[PDB]
């Protein structure tokens, strides 16, 4: 793969490849849709329109918003100015998003109609530098200082020239958290998503031009940015974008073709969707299907649900790993070759080491932890020395995940450094939820743990010590924590226990409770 030229601009990159497709469908919704042709128009009005509010270049903009065409539009049309959005979560608290906006020092925000609220009750309470709101799909009246965002976009004429940016520039953020702390502000430059889409998105998936892609994974994720912005649009495949939360039935009805005409040929999504949709009564036969390639990351994929995947559909489900840090999947199975129950060999243009308690060399067959070196690795946590200095290693990037080496050269998930769980293949702390359940007034003591389910995929698990003198039952518990928390954090069992296993010093020894002693 060619690097990207020193002057390089991402935005500009992705318009001008697809200039040879201008009446292609590029994004389809379940209420619009955007030819390339139309993308590159609306992405550079709203590039012009930020800029016609005073918005600099490098200056942040929060980009809060449901999957759906004017994603890319905002997406695009802030990096086409030289403007860095920052692609948030949209099932985070005002709290959350509070935070970013002091820390992004963002000047405006694009915010869907839906997720206007929390928006607002975040302005409200922090300390924020938001010049404007720009609504997408506005769902309740607008006050001074918010347009909508068709408004605001057919309000200007389109840029006529991208910022002058190099290739290592600061292009986007996206937002990481860790297992207690505040996010971590991930800064990624404009060469890195050229990168993750030529030697992933290309160059392993070989995804085409008469590609539909459809993607589970939201596209504020590292995983969707990739698999349902980057990648088709490097290759000129259309893509389907979907607001709702991805059930098993959303997916169907999109996999039947029941939305702009047009059934997807590649599915992406995390292991725990997979296994919802093979366990659903009306999961679709082969032949209903246009599929041709299921992707996979988010949690490890136990080798039962591959298996029965393919068994059902013929097709196997392609089992890669990759992380926010380092913006896309840099091991991974490969279409025609999957060994399930690992995650598959290093992607080229990666390199893959395992260190062990003192940086080391590991025996094969030993774990060690899994550091990488790509091109496509973010320079910083932004405004935080500290954890920038132990994640990024000259030139070596921590993940945080213990992985075995294979005889094969193929390579075996073994747990976190970290404390941390993914559930429903997305981060969760276990110690925030403990956080949540020590403020219930009958508890005494809480610790959580990560726990197997029936298919072998991590849920939590929280065992409990009662506050004496209070009842206190597992319904109350779920009744408080149902609007504390996102459901993907619910606890798949609460077991309540007299006390829990402590060191001398009482300490928490949550190991023992992995290991089954209560």
């Amino acid at each position: 793969v060619t690097p990207p030229p020193e002057k390089f601009n991402f935005a500009e990159h992705l318009l001008q490849t697809n200039r040879v497709r201008p009446d292609k469908t590029a994004f389809v919704d379940d209420i619009s849709s955007l030819s390339f042709a139309q993308l590159e128009a609306q992405t550079r009005q709203l590039a012009a329109a930020l800029r016609a509010i005073g918005v600099k270049r490098e200056e942040r903009v929060l980009l809060l918003m449901l999957d759906g065409t004017d994603w890319p539009v905002a997406f695009l049309g802030a990096i086409y100015a030289g403007i860095v959005p920052v692609a948030v979560n949209t099932l985070l608290t005002a709290d959350d998003y509070a935070y970013m906006l002091e820390h992004s020092r963002a000047q405006a925000v694009l915010v869907s109609g839906a997720l206007h609220p929390v928006l607002k009750a975040a302005l409200t309470k922090s300390d924020h530098e938001v010049q404007r709101v720009i609504v997408s799909r506005p769902a309740a009246p607008l006050e001074p200082g918010e347009v909508d965002f068709a408004e605001f976009v057919g309000a200007h004429a389109p840029l006529e020239k991208p910022a002058a940016t190099q290739a290592d520039d600061p292009a986007f953020w996206l937002y990481s958290s860790g297992s207690t702390g505040r996010p971590k502000g991930v800064v990624h430059t404009h060469a890195n998503p050229y990168w993750t889409s030529e030697l992933y998105g290309r160059n392993t998936l070989h995804l085409r031009e008469d590609d539909v892609c459809f993607s589970a994974a939201k596209l504020f994720f590292a995983y969707g940015l990739g698999n349902a912005l980057t990648f088709p649009m490097t290759v000129g495949a259309t893509t389907l974008l979907m607001g709702e939360r991805p059930t098993p039935d959303a997916v169907f009805k999109r996999w039947l073709g029941g939305v702009g005409g047009v059934k997807p040929t590649v599915f992406y999504g995390a292991p725990t969707g997979y296994a919802g949709m093979l366990a659903a009564p009306n999961l679709p036969s082969r032949d209903q299907v246009a599929l041709r390639l299921a992707s996979s990351a988010g949690e490890a994929l136990p080798a039962e649900i591959g298996q029965r995947f393919q068994r059902h559909f013929g097709l196997d489900i392609v089992d890669g790993i990759g992380s926010t840090e380092m913006l896309h999947i840099f091991l991974s199975n490969l279409p025609d070759r999957v060994r399930y129950g690992t995650t598959g060999w290093p992607v080229p243009g990666y390199q893959i080491e395992l260190r062990g308690d003192g940086g080391g060399p590991v025996a094969d067959g030993e774990p060690g932890d899994l550091y990488i070196h790509g091109p496509s690795s973010a320079t910083m946590y932004w405004g935080n020395r500290a954890k920038s200095r132990d994640t990024f290693q000259g030139g070596w990037t921590k993940s945080g995940d213990k992985y075995v080496r294979n005889d094969d050269g193929s390579y075996t998930y073994a747990g976190r450094t970290d404390d941390m769980l993914k559930v429903s293949g997305i981060y969760v702390s276990p110690f925030e939820i403990e956080a949540t359940l020590v403020q219930h007034p009958g508890v005494l003591e809480a610790a959580v743990v990560g726990v197997a389910d029936e298919h072998g995929l991590t849920k939590p698990k929280a065992y409990v010590v009662p506050r004496p003198g209070q009842t206190l039952s597992e319904t109350e518990l779920k009744t408080f924590i149902k609007d504390r928390l996102a459901p993907y954090k619910y606890p798949r069992s609460t077991v309540f226990v007299a006390e829990l296993p402590k060191t001398a010093t009482g300490k928490i020894q949550r190991f023992k409770l992995r290991e089954g002693v209560l």
